[PDB]
């Protein structure tokens, strides 16, 4: 029993974290094989880059100074070729995630990991992270079997306190740019398929007060959900919730009627899994994984 | 900016997790140097759990009855001994991945990271706190016994908890790494229940100071309180008594934000009376009690917004 916001074990990622210094700027880099990946803002970026030499980039792995033997830019990421391959490089892939997907963040300062937390890519492409100055270059990831899938690299904080970053190929999540200019997160919405997954997790853990005898159509549910700034629920979301629907005996549209009643009438002094808000940062897969004990 | 429930990086602990098998029971062990630490109930059957005589069960076992697996390698057990509710299995190989470590016994209200494991393999990491009733509100399934709780301030791992059992309300009980249980619990299938739980007051105050540091003051008021009047009110909402030690511990956060501890106490009294009225504090509609004053200082910036 129990339901916690759970991150993947961070060990495979910890052995890749390094410190990158260029002039006055110090941030984090990801050392995989003989390449260190970091935000290009550590340095027109091609005009700034052409003026730099390999020796201008100071890379530190623990108490060892790595030697930079080459450099190149790919979108908003800088790739520093080093003369030593990371002996701790895990099996890995670079993957781009969609809004509503969750991942673990290993927050680092000066190339040293300080914490791990779980979070979700918001529909507005920002993440509600916990980062201070020096956290740039911290990475987001998932683990599937023994393979680390790197999906996020931290670049900046927006004026509302939320965060923005790129995939490991340097493409931003969101309409953001890596420069000091007027940028703002768009109006955000609630990840509906995730709230439904979290309601199924509550039923699995014995919390059933919100269940009712009613059902709804997908169209009527979406008309109601659009009114509360909830993301539209698609037939794909309904299909994805199939396993949890069969385990608990509550049809997806049956749980949608519960969600509609919670949205129109509130919780009324009651909580669900120790929360007085509807939680949207657990995917259907996270719920199945935490209620089954999948290991890495 | 931001404030998340943050766990310590688990790598140093992952390299210590092993699987321990004794007959039909399989659970997790912590391999540090040449010793594997695990719950002594690994030698029990489910029948034995009503009134186990661990000393009588243990004397009947030999070193080769304990199967220890580290990754895909079988470790050889060369000795065994019991210390309170933990079994210490001497192995013939020292763990080359043993970090710098200490065994520390924590007090209620203290937080720690849990590396939940099944079959000696880590599945997840989460942050939690020792409740005032000595239980933990964890996320554990069957096979999670032997999973450990820890803190890593600097490069030293301080092991503070080993998981032993789930109580009927879904909460969890366990021991320090010397095998002493937290609370009035026993490693027996006896009628045991968690006592009435309370809110960790010093932690809610720390979390209110974190909210002020991150730029939110809507909950503050122009009032102050004596420590005695605050405790008389707090006890009525099932909040733990606030001691002079707690007030002393909140000193640094008080000096950083410019808000006296008893003035923050007055704001808490008002929040308990009024609720949040549709508002949130650090993205939560409930008062959070699983961040200590130390966690707030570690995570938050040194410059108030
Ligand atoms: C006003 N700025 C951000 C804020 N507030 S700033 O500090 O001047 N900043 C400007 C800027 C612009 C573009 C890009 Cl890609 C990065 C940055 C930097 C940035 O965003 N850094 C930070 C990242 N993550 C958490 C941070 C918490 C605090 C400070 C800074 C953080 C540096
Ligand atoms: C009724 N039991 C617990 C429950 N429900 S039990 O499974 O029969 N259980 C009895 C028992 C008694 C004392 C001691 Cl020291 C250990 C145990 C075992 C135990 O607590 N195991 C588990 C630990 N942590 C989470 C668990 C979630 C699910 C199942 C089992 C878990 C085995
Ligand atoms: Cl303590």
């Amino acid at each position: 029993s129990g339901f916690r916001k759970m991150a993947f074990p961070s060990g495979k990622v910890e052995g890749c974290m390094v410190q990158v210094t260029c002039g006055t700027t110090t941030l984090n880099g990801l050392w995989l094989d003989d390449v260190v990946y970091c935000p290009r803002h550590v340095i027109n970026y091609e005009d700034l880059l052409i003026r730099k030499s390999n020796h201008n980039f100071l890379v530190q792995a623990g108490n060892v100074q790595l030697r930079v033997i080459g450099h190149s830019m790919q979108n908003c990421v800088l790739k520093l070729k080093v003369d030593t391959a990371n002996p701790k490089t895990p099996k890995y892939k670079f993957v781009r995630i969609q809004p509503g997907q969750t991942f673990s963040v290993l927050a680092c300062y000066n190339g040293s990991p300080s914490g791990v937390y779980q979070c979700a890519m918001r529909p507005n492409f920002t993440i509600k992270g916990s980062f201070l100055n020096g956290s740039c270059g911290s990475v987001g990831f998932n683990i599937d079997y023994d393979c680390v899938s790197f999906c996020y690299m931290h670049h900046m904080e927006l004026p509302t306190g939320v965060h923005a970053g790129t995939d490991l190929e340097g493409n931003f999540y969101g309409p953001f740019v890596d420069r000091q200019t007027a940028q703002a997160a768009g109006t955000d919405t609630t990840i509906t398929v995730n709230v439904l997954a979290w309601l199924y997790a509550a039923v699995i853990n014995g919390d059933r007060w919100f269940l009712n005898r009613f059902t709804t159509t997908l169209n009527d549910f979406n008309l109601v959900a659009m009114k509360y700034n909830y993301e539209p629920l698609t037939q794909d979301h309904v299909d994805i919730l199939g396993p949890l629907s069969a385990q608990t005996g509550i049809a997806v549209l049956d749980m949608c009627a519960s969600l509609k009643e919670l949205l129109q009438n509130g919780m009324n002094g009651r909580t669900i899994l120790g929360s007085a808000l509807l939680e949207d940062e657990f995917t259907p897969f996270d719920v199945v994984r935490q209620c089954s004990g999948v290991t890495f």
